Protein backbone atom coordinates (compact mmCIF):
# COMPACT_ATOMS: atom_id res chain seq x y z
CA UNK A 1 0.00 0.00 0.00
CA UNK A 2 1.16 3.46 0.39
CA UNK A 3 2.01 3.06 3.53
CA UNK A 4 5.37 0.79 3.02
CA UNK A 5 5.79 3.57 -0.11
CA UNK A 6 5.67 6.56 2.20
CA UNK A 7 8.50 4.72 4.19
CA UNK A 8 10.26 3.78 1.59
CA UNK A 9 10.55 6.90 0.22
CA UNK A 10 11.31 9.36 3.25
CA UNK A 11 14.69 10.37 4.46
CA UNK A 12 13.81 11.74 7.75
CA UNK A 13 15.08 10.42 11.14
CA UNK A 14 12.93 8.77 13.31
CA UNK A 15 13.67 11.34 16.24
CA UNK A 16 11.97 14.21 13.28
CA UNK A 17 9.35 11.66 11.92
CA UNK A 18 7.55 10.71 15.26
CA UNK A 19 7.03 14.72 15.35
CA UNK A 20 4.36 14.44 12.54
CA UNK A 21 3.42 11.25 13.35
CA UNK A 22 2.21 12.02 17.11
CA UNK A 23 0.95 15.60 15.81
CA UNK A 24 -1.34 13.32 13.11
CA UNK A 25 -2.35 10.55 15.45
CA UNK A 26 -5.09 13.22 17.26
CA UNK A 27 -8.16 11.82 17.96
CA UNK A 28 -7.23 7.98 16.96
CA UNK A 29 -6.92 5.29 19.09
CA UNK A 30 -3.28 5.11 17.26
CA UNK A 31 -0.34 3.75 19.10
CA UNK A 32 1.96 6.72 20.82
CA UNK A 33 5.14 7.28 20.19
CA UNK A 34 6.46 4.82 23.28
CA UNK A 35 4.38 2.16 22.55
CA UNK A 36 5.78 2.09 18.83
CA UNK A 37 8.79 2.21 20.00
CA UNK A 38 8.47 -0.26 22.63
CA UNK A 39 6.59 -2.65 20.46
CA UNK A 40 8.87 -2.34 17.91
CA UNK A 41 12.51 -2.33 19.96
CA UNK A 42 11.06 -5.72 21.15
CA UNK A 43 9.38 -6.84 17.27
CA UNK A 44 13.56 -6.39 16.36
CA UNK A 45 15.18 -8.24 19.07
CA UNK A 46 12.67 -11.75 18.70
CA UNK A 47 13.88 -11.37 15.39
CA UNK A 48 17.45 -10.10 14.95
CA UNK A 49 18.99 -8.97 11.67
CA UNK A 50 21.19 -6.48 9.66
CA UNK A 51 17.58 -4.18 8.99
CA UNK A 52 18.22 -0.85 11.09
CA UNK A 53 15.77 -0.10 14.15
CA UNK A 54 15.22 3.07 12.49
CA UNK A 55 13.57 1.73 9.37
CA UNK A 56 11.37 -0.83 11.11
CA UNK A 57 10.18 1.93 13.82
CA UNK A 58 9.31 3.88 10.24
CA UNK A 59 7.57 1.89 8.59
CA UNK A 60 5.31 0.40 11.80
CA UNK A 61 4.20 4.55 11.97
CA UNK A 62 3.57 4.40 8.68
CA UNK A 63 1.09 1.06 8.92
CA UNK A 64 -0.39 2.24 12.07
CA UNK A 65 -1.23 5.56 10.69
CA UNK A 66 -2.94 3.66 7.52
CA UNK A 67 -4.89 1.05 9.75
CA UNK A 68 -6.24 4.36 11.75
CA UNK A 69 -6.89 6.63 8.60
CA UNK A 70 -4.46 9.47 9.08
CA UNK A 71 -1.48 8.05 6.53
CA UNK A 72 -2.96 11.12 4.35
CA UNK A 73 -2.28 13.13 6.41
CA UNK A 74 0.78 12.17 7.57
CA UNK A 75 2.29 11.84 4.05
CA UNK A 76 1.63 15.58 3.64
CA UNK A 77 3.31 16.55 6.63
CA UNK A 78 6.11 14.19 5.92
CA UNK A 79 6.51 16.11 2.76
CA UNK A 80 6.38 18.93 4.35
CA UNK A 81 10.10 18.04 6.77
CA UNK A 82 11.45 17.11 3.71
CA UNK A 83 10.95 19.85 1.92
CA UNK A 84 12.11 21.83 5.04
CA UNK A 85 15.59 20.03 4.21
CA UNK A 86 15.05 20.73 0.83
CA UNK A 87 14.38 17.72 -0.25
CA UNK A 88 14.90 17.89 -4.14
CA UNK A 89 11.41 18.93 -6.20
CA UNK A 90 12.14 15.69 -8.62
CA UNK A 91 12.25 13.14 -5.26
CA UNK A 92 8.99 14.71 -4.17
CA UNK A 93 7.36 13.69 -7.55
CA UNK A 94 7.93 10.81 -6.57
CA UNK A 95 5.77 10.39 -3.57
CA UNK A 96 3.55 12.79 -4.92
CA UNK A 97 2.24 10.48 -7.38
CA UNK A 98 0.29 8.65 -4.88
CA UNK A 99 -1.85 12.05 -4.82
Amino acid sequence: SNAERLAAWTRLPWEGLRYSYNRERRGTAARSCPQLEADVALKAETQPSEIPLERQLILEACREAERFGFLHELSIAIVEMERLNKRPEAEVEEIAKLW
